[PDB]
This record gives structure tokens, C-alpha cells and sequence, in this order.
């Protein structure tokens, strides 16, 4: 019974505007660790550009699509009985535009 660990925790990235944009983790714990995500402290929900997906201990935010709007700062939170962990990234989405 320990609280969560990040065996992995997620990467700073830089993504050209449009292209897929990931974050992995990979996670330990007992009881097994519920995952969360949030973007600049907002909590994030399933959508149709937003997959959150999972293999085993892995877990991976997937944005599809991406807009300038998604540079920022992505934490992942791990939570189980025992406590709760975070670990943070940089998305910069390098964009082209007009004023």
C-alpha cells in the first residue's frame, strides 16, 4: 500500500501548430493510481481532440489537432489512498499566423 509514483514523468515537447500533440507517463502504486490532467491548473475531460488512453502502468494525453490555444502548462496528477503526486510539462506549439 504506497501512494503513487511517477516511473516516468512527462516531457517538455515542441509541436509544429496542427500536429499531434503527446504526453506520457508511466505510473506505480497500490491501490492502483487514478489519473488525472490539467492544462495551466484546469482540469481536463475525454472529448473528440482529447484522448486519454492507458497500457498497464502506462498513461498518455493525446491532443489531436493542435492550436496555438493548446501551448502551455500540462500536469498529470496520480491519486490513490495513500496520497496524490503531480508532474508538469511545457507544450510549445510553434504556430503560423495574421493578426
Amino acid at each position: 500500500g504506497t501512494g503513487p509514483i511517477f516511473i516516468k514523468e512527462v516531457s517538455n515537447a515542441d509541436i509544429s501548430m496542427g500536429d499531434v500533440a503527446t504526453l506520457s507517463v508511466t505510473v506505480i502504486g497500490i491501490p492502483k493510481p487514478k489519473i488525472q490532467w490539467f492544462f495551466n491548473g484546469v482540469l481536463l475531460t475525454p472529448s473528440a481532440d482529447y484522448k486519454f488512453v492507458f497500457d498497464g502502468d502506462d498513461h498518455s494525453l493525446i491532443i489531436l489537432f493542435t492550436k496555438l490555444e493548446d501551448e502551455g502548462e500540462y500536469t498529470c496528477m496520480a491519486s490513490n489512498d495513500y496520497g496524490k503526486t503531480i508532474c508538469s510539462a511545457y507544450l510549445k506549439i510553434n504556430s503560423k499566423g495574421e493578426g
